[PDB]
DNA sequence: CGTACG
DNA sequence: CGTACG
């Protein structure tokens, strides 16, 4: 869920 | 210089 | 040069 | 799940 790299 | 990971 | 999550 | 610089 969290998006800090990919943004699942 | 720029710090986005390490911050040289 | 290496950090950053639910 | 993978991004982010001078
Ligand atoms: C988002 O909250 C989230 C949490 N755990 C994960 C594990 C693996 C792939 C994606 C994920 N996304
Ligand atoms: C994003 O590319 C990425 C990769 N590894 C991580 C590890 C821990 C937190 C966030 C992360 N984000
Ligand atoms: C900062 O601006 C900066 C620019 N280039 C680098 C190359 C290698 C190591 C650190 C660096 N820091
Ligand atoms: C910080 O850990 C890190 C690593 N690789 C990068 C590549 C491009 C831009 C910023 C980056 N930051």
């Amino acid at each position: 869920x969290a998006x800090v790299x990919a943004x699942v």
